[PDB]
Order: structure tokens, then C-alpha cells, then sequence
């Protein structure tokens, strides 16, 4: 599919993606305002050869993924300004779970349905042989109060092999990362399950920033540490220390969370394992 830049009417900026920014447009070929509202992802113009090869990878990943709990790719556009392409996605107006949950009081049942949907989308992603590497509430879009979709794929990679070797990066979401990613710089399919546990914790805390993984971990570690945040994080996780049980979170749900956080990656449930578990848990509390 292809969109004409000539009919893209900028409305506002949505935020920052990994290789550039996300912007809201009205694609209006008839010029009457009835046009579809689209979310467009662009390559930041001053990007080097490294950020450009990474952007082409994300484009390719996004134009092949089709799942009901994964953001719908619409097509592309020629970005004459950055001499590349602009990724046209469906606009999800209610936004991210990180933005939505602290402003709307969502019940336990719905939060579990969201977790179930994240798993459905993630089991599909793993079957397509890709790892997400950035599974967080921030990257989960709410289509409606009963429908959630994985919305960002900036750090997503193809697994040829059960793990991918990651680079020592400063933009890595370390507070959502398994010990083997921090220690060995290896990202397994199971590493994505650790992140789901963290995403699940964020939902049961309603994305309250005072209860957030960075706030919680940086209270435990402290900030007197000189270039030793990741080391202390790896160390506290080895000691078996974890983020606490969110208020009013069911006991067995916290057990599932703690199981997604097994130090040994092999002892963590797959995304396929979690789908029947979460369907049952959602039914029990609905
Ligand atoms: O931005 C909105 N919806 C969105 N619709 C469609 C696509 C969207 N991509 C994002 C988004 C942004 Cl900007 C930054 C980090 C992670 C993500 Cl996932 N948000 C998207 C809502 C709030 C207006």
C-alpha cells in the first residue's frame, strides 16, 4: 500500500519512536476533512547509517505482522526529506496503557483481559520468530476498554537459534529486563516473558509513577552509584529480590508474575502457556 504525502494533513505530534517520531495526520484526498486519521512514524533526518539500517528492519517487521492484538500497518509514504519511507499505522486515539490507566479506574477483570491479549499478540510474534525487546505498558495501545494492541516495534528483532545478542546500549529498558540481558547481553524468547511480568505489574499498579519499575528499583539501589546501576540491578535480582505485590493484586496472580520473573529463563512460562492460564484467571475475576 502507498499514501501520497500531498494528502497528509499534519494535526499534531504523538511522541517519539526508536528511529524517529510518531505524528498524527489526516489523510484527506478529497480535501473535505472526512479523511482517515493516521499515525505516521518517521526516520529522524540526522540519523546515521546505524539508525537507518535499524529503521529498515522495523519497516519490514511492521509490514509483515498481522494479529488482532498488534497495531494495524496501513502502508508507506515517500519521505523525500529524510530520503526514506514513512510508516502509516492506524491511529489508536485512547493511547497507551501508561497514559490511560492513571486517568481511568479500570477493574481487575479488564486488566487481566489486557494481560491475556498482550500474551496472545506476543505468542503470535514469537511464532513469527521475532523478539520484542521493549514490552512495556508505554508500548501497549488501548483500542477500547476491552481491546488492547502491541503498538511499538522499534527494538524488535528476528531470531534466526533461541537468543539474539544485544549491544551495550544507553536507551535499553533495563527495568523491564531479565538478568541474562543485563549480564550476558543475550535476549531469549523467555526474556520477553520477564518483561511481560513487569508490564503485568504496571497494569496492577494502574501505571502509578510512584509505584513504577524505575522508581521502585532506583529506591532499592539508590542514586549514589557511579556508573553502577545495571550491576546493582543484576545483583539484587540474583538475590531473588523482586518488585512488590501491587495493592489488591490476587495472590495467585502475583505467583504468575513471580514465575514470569524466574532467574533461570528455562523455568519461565512461554506466551503460549500463559494464554490458557490468563483466560481462566480473567473468567474467575469477571
Ligand atoms: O498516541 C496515541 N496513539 C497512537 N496511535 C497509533 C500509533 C501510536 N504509537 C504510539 C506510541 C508513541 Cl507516540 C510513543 C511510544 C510508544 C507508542 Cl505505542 N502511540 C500511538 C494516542 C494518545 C493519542
Amino acid at each position: 500500500t502507498v499514501f501520497h504525502k500531498r494528502y497528509l494533513k499534519k494535526i499534531r505530534d504523538l511522541g517519539e519512536g526508536h528511529f524517529g517520531k510518531v505524528s498524527l495526520y489526516c489523510y484527506d484526498p478529497t480535501n473535505d476533512g472526512t479523511g482517515e486519521m493516521v499515525a505516521v512514524k518517521a526516520l529522524k533526518a540526522d540519523a546515521g547509517p546505524q539508525h537507518r539500517s535499524g529503521w529498515k528492519q522495523e519497516i519490514d517487521i511492521l509490514r509483515t505482522l498481522y494479529h488482532e492484538h498488534i497495531i494495524k500497518y496501513k502502508g508507506c509514504c515517500e519521505d523525500a526529506g529524510a530520503a526514506s519511507l514513512q510508516l502509516v499505522m492506524e491511529y489508536v486515539p485512547l493511547g497507551s496503557l501508561r497514559d490511560y490507566l492513571p486517568r481511568h479506574s479500570i477493574g481487575l477483570a479488564q486488566l487481566l483481559l489486557f494481560a491475556q491479549q498482550i500474551c496472545e499478540g506476543m505468542a503470535y510474534l514469537h511464532a513469527q520468530h521475532y523478539i520484542h525487546r521493549n514490552l512495556a505498558a508505554r508500548n501497549v495501545l488501548l483500542d477500547n476498554d476491552r481491546l488492547v494492541k502491541i503498538g511499538d516495534f522499534g527494538l524488535a528483532k528476528a531470531v534466526p537459534h533461541e537468543y539474539y545478542r544485544v549491544r551495550e546500549d544507553g536507551d535499553s529498558p533495563v527495568f523491564w529486563y531479565a538478568p541474562e540481558c543485563l549480564k550476558e547481553y543475550k535476549f531469549y524468547y523467555a526474556s520477553d516473558v520477564w518483561s511481560f511480568g513487569v508490564t503485568l505489574y504496571e497494569l496492577l499498579t494502574h501505571c502509578d509513577s510512584s509505584q513504577s519499575p524505575p522508581t521502585k528499583f532506583l529506591e532499592l539501589i539508590g542514586i549514589a552509584q557511579g556508573q553502577m546501576t545495571v550491576l546493582r540491578l543484576t545483583e539484587l535480582l540474583e538475590r531473588g529480590e523482586r518488585l512488590p505485590r501491587p495493592d489488591k493484586c490476587p495472590a495467585e496472580v502475583y505467583h504468575l508474575m513471580k514465575n514470569c520473573w524466574e532467574t533461570e529463563a528455562s523455568f519461565r512460562p512461554t506466551f503460549e502457556n500463559l494464554i490458557p492460564i490468563l483466560k481462566t484467571v480473567h473468567e474467575k475475576y469477571r
